[PDB]
């Protein structure tokens, strides 16, 4: 069986003071298509394979291509993935929560390098020959994830740095938990990255949270945000504010809203300043078919 | 949701003396493949983004690639288009009437440069910052087109050249009248062109029409073209003469046929002469999917 | 209409002393997609157009594209086919019924060079204009197929060497028959090739065969392949030997086995000796969807 799902976004993004002789409010627009093939066993063991074709504005030759394929072998609870794989530290729970507006972002989100599911192509070639495997694990409430990437699988192994990752979150109705270690994380030797965060649901319609991270070899250092929302019927109002180590930095914040259009339809916006004292500000819609 | 649709053609396109060591026949062929994805709401505002896969014979590297999305929002006849946009120019009625063959060409069409869909990615780099902006508003039997192309939209507006275009359509049961202006065409200074046209449906079966061109910077100037077809049955017969104020050339004409030989499977040809005695013809099939 | 189908697989593949600073065994996966529009028509005429997304381990820039389109058309029995064709050496029956492992490999298949459908695009331009012709027709238990390629019809045909391809195959319940024959195999003056090949079911379960090839300029000279397998409830058990006329060569040799795990799922594996005393296997899953 073959399904095909994805999204489109499209808005207004603005950065101040961009660049000389560059406009400072740009529309910035995303296509996301995903290709999902699958095959169901009746033993109860899935089969799968994915590939994503994303468009974004800017991007090189005006054109869309695929990406590099991603297999999973699905039984019982548990997930085995080989290829372009999602990681352990791109998959727990919470590490994204302050994001906001319509492209989904946040300078409290972690200051960190670390591998991810590769959206696109590579015109580098740096991707040609990587490889991960990844282990998911879904109890009931308890989420596990093990992420092995070797980011050139055919050169001996002593020969190149490869990235582990672990990673698990919890919740029940009010409190939430995640942590996640990753060591040697985007194939950069001794970049050994944390992460440890928490979420209480302080009402059907509101949460507040903190997540603290060591970032590893970044310059930023340790970080921690705190963010939080509050649903008012259709609209959703989010915050965050967050710090980092780095001698002489400026606390970043932001604040934003969400308006739910219909199902599958959401308007958002956001005013943001960042760790260098940057403005950005969005507003657009996002639209899932 | 997502659909899928195109349009395969395949056939035999001549070109007296192509060229040194050259066949002047070949087979000349196109695949179509559109995906779209739209997300209805129970507003009545629907929400679109579509992709082209497009390959064509003689395409580089033997491949196909998507080109850059499209997005647009409609409600209430009304429609907001954002990104590879179809202009003004290229969307009014009447202006291509004249196309015959299974390639859909003619010397008849306006000799000038303007944006318009661009239907594959472009390995120069032109492309990459292209953005548009397109509203249609179709009343009854009344259409309205108006386009707005920046050809970089990163960089100051002062400092690119950018496109307007504006166009309507008006049609009854026996008459049809177009007309269509764009400003600075092409993204190129002062190349400001402009169509009306009219056709008149004299009988269920038989058209004749008559476009007039400003071609802007274009050195064919002017142009008149003249065409009219008639239907008996299945088949369908076209013609056309077309004049332009170039110095020294030749009037250009053609005379083709198209056969319906089922819902969705049309099998054409053309013998055409163009303004410097070109002579060129083609005998193929377009089938929709 | 359009329909998408396609298969995924996953293994391991070992390749003894693959290269100085290599790993021997890697991880290799391929992702197809085929995307085929069709138009059937009432006359009994169906049109058709196909396009392949493929992607590798290892593939450059770690993206996926389409390949060059194939369009036909068939009518009772009678199928023509335009662009990027199946060629008649590679579309008979028999010819690589040795093949084994997940990854369907075998020295016992042809050591010879020849057109073949191009599953992917070529960076090098090589295939930019390559166009092929082929015409298939099925009596009953019959297979006649006819495939004639110009890797660049742009230019003079007596400047370029076309493939020119014949072959059948003929097969009741026990017994099958195949032979083919090209000329200038590949676009290559004089690599003239054939095959003639038979085998026997000897009984529902187990079959053997025998293939004999002409390959041509190839330096492995004459071969011959001697295959069977037996199958055992959902287990097959594969196994072939090759002999080529080259100096010096090695027989070749294959021991396999392949498992259905479910409709569409099917786990194989293969350790494989080659002509040049190469040694490689394999262990994987394929699965259809
Ligand atoms: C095979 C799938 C198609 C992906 C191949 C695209 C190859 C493009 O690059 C060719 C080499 O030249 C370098 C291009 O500049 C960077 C392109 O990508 C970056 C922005 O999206
Ligand atoms: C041309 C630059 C302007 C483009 C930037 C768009 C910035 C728009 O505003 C950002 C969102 O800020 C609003 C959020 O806080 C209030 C929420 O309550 C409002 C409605 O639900
Ligand atoms: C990212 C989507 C894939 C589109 C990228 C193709 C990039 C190809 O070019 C790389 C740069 O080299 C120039 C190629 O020559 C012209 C190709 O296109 C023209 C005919 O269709
Ligand atoms: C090898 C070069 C020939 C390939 C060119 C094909 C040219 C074929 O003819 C063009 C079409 O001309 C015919 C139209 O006018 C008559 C219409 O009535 C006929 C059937 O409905
Ligand atoms: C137009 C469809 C996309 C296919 C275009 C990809 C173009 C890539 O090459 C650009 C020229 O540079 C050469 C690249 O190196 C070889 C790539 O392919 C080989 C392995 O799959
Ligand atoms: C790390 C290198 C190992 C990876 C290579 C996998 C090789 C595995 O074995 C190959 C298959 O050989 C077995 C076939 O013959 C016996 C068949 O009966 C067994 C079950 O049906």
């Amino acid at each position: 069986m073959i399904s095909l799902n994805g999204y489109g976004r499209f808005g207004l993004q603005y950065v101040e003071d961009r660049g000389v002789g560059l406009e400072d409010t740009i529309i910035s627009s995303r296509l996301r298509i995903n290709i999902v093939g699958t095959t169901e066993t009746d033993q109860g063991v899935t089969f799968g394979a994915a590939l994503a074709m994303q468009w974004d504005d800017g991007d090189a030759f005006a054109g869309t291509a695929g990406n590099a394929a991603q297999f999973w072998t699905s039984y019982n609870g548990v997930t085995v993935s080989v290829g372009n794989v999602d990681t352990a530290f791109d998959s727990v729970a919470l590490t994204y929560d302050s994001e906001m507006g319509y492209e989904a972002s946040s300078f409290g989100d972690a200051q960190s390098s670390f591998f991810a599911y590769n959206s696109k192509y590579d015109a580098s070639g740096a991707l040609d020959n990587y490889n991960g495997i990844a282990v998911t694990y879904s109890i009931s409430g308890v989420n596990l994830y093990l992420s092995y990437v070797d980011p050139d699988q055919t050169v001996d192994s002593s020969l190149v740095t490869e990235e582990f990752g672990i990673a698990a979150d919890w919740s029940n109705d009010m409190i939430s938990l995640a942590a996640a270690y990753t060591t040697d994380a985007g194939g950069i030797v001794d970049n050994d990255i944390a992460f440890v965060g928490a979420a209480y649901k302080f009402n059907d319609a509101g949460t507040v949270g903190l997540n603290w991270y060591d970032n590893g070899l970044s310059t930023a250092g340790d970080q921690v945000t705190l963010y939080g929302n509050y649903a008012f019927g259709a609209t959703t109002v989010r915050a965050y504010v967050s710090d980092i180590d780095r001698a002489g930095a400026d606390t970043a914040y932001g604040i934003g809203a969400d308006y739910q259009f219909a199902e599958g339809v959401k308007v958002s916006g956001s005013v943001q300043s960042g760790f260098a004292n940057e403005t950005v500000a969005d507003v657009g819609v996002r639209f899932d078919f």
